[PDB]
C-alpha cells in the first residue's frame, strides 16, 4: 500500500472500526474472469484482485 | 480514497487489468459484524468496508 496502483493485481488495505478475529479468513468471488479475494483481518479489510491470470469460469 | 479514511466505512478502487463489465456487480460478505462489500467496475476492484454499524448478521 502507500500509493501503488499495478495493472496486474493490486491488493489494498483499509483500516476501519475493526473488532479482532483470531485467524484470517479468506473470502473468494468470481466475477467473470475476475477473482477478488477478501482477507478479513482484526485491523480491517484486505482485498486481493487478481483478474485474468488464469482461466476462469463466467460464474458457475 | 477521498484523501480520508474513515473507521465508519472506507472504500478503495484498485487498478488491474480488467475487461468491462456489463453491469455494476455488488458482492456482500458478513464475517461476525464486518461486511464487505465488493464493487465490480469496469476499471477494476472497488472495495468497501462497512464495519459493525448496527446489526450484521451472521446469515443463516
Amino acid at each position: 500500500v502507500g500509493s501503488e496502483v499495478s495493472d496486474k493485481r493490486t491488493c489494498v488495505s483499509l483500516t476501519t472500526q475493526r473488532l479482532p478475529v483470531s485467524r484470517i479468513k479468506t473470502y473468494t468471488i468470481t466475477e467473470g474472469s475476475l477473482r477478488a479475494v477478501i482477507f478479513i483481518t482484526k485491523r480491517g479489510l484486505k482485498v486481493c484482485a487478481d483478474p485474468q491470470a488464469t482461466w476462469v469460469r463466467d460464474v458457475v
